[PDB]
């Protein structure tokens, strides 16, 4: 079958949390989904050793074909809920950040386009949300 | 990452389409998602296969991890809306029908427990859906 990416988005102040690789492109904390764990858990786990943040998994945005929308994997962008947390040293990444989606840094275009963000920030916007499929 | 899984939800008076497996039991048209096809193109083409439906893929009912929810496994389950066709002879299934939730027929619970039924008929009576998710 497909492999499973899940994308965590987190916002405050209508910001959206990107989290930098050794690379120096920014994206949405996330990957793929561990074989055992379940997405909501995947998310959750990957959000704390990514950004040291705890967050609560709240709503699936979009679930999307990354061949439709990226430059064989199904995405999985998961509205997330800030609890709380600071950023500390990891093997994954290297700093974090909240960014307006006026002035964004230079993203991993494969793993996330400034559309799909501007998808999740609508989504933590609205009382009601459809999930977006492909 | 855990493989995927897609089931259709059919509705034609409230009443959920299934199709018969050679072991008598009873499931949504789905079954593990193609390599190179995307959800939406997975579960329209299994629908065409296993029920001779022409439907069209409307929303996620709900992503479900298979171990949490049914007898490693995501699962996804998707509302479709009938445009026609008719059930033909094929290789997966011998017979399909549109059955009421409250006299449902044996059903094959690794795919589909009455509780996700029910869930995905609440889907299809709402305006608004929040796309649930484990």
């Amino acid at each position: 079958t497909p492999k499973l990416d899940t994308r965590a988005a987190i916002f405050q102040e209508d910001k959206i949390l990107l989290v930098q690789e050794n690379d120096g492109l920014w994206s949405l904390p996330g990957g793929w989904c561990d074989v055992d764990q379940s997405v909501k858990d995947n998310v959750v786990k990957e959000v704390k050793e990514e950004a040291g943040l705890d967050v609560e998994a709240q709503r699936v945005v979009a679930i999307l074909d990354k061949h439709k929308n990226n430059p064989r994997v199904t995405k999985v962008f998961i509205l997330c809920r800030l609890l709380g947390g600071e950023f500390q040293p990891n093997s994954e990444t290297v700093a974090s950040g909240f960014f307006s989606l006026d002035d964004l840094p230079p993203l991993y275009l494969g793993k996330n386009t400034a559309e799909q963000l501007a998808l999740c920030l609508e989504a933590s916007r609205s009382e009601h949300w459809e999930t977006r499929f492909d």
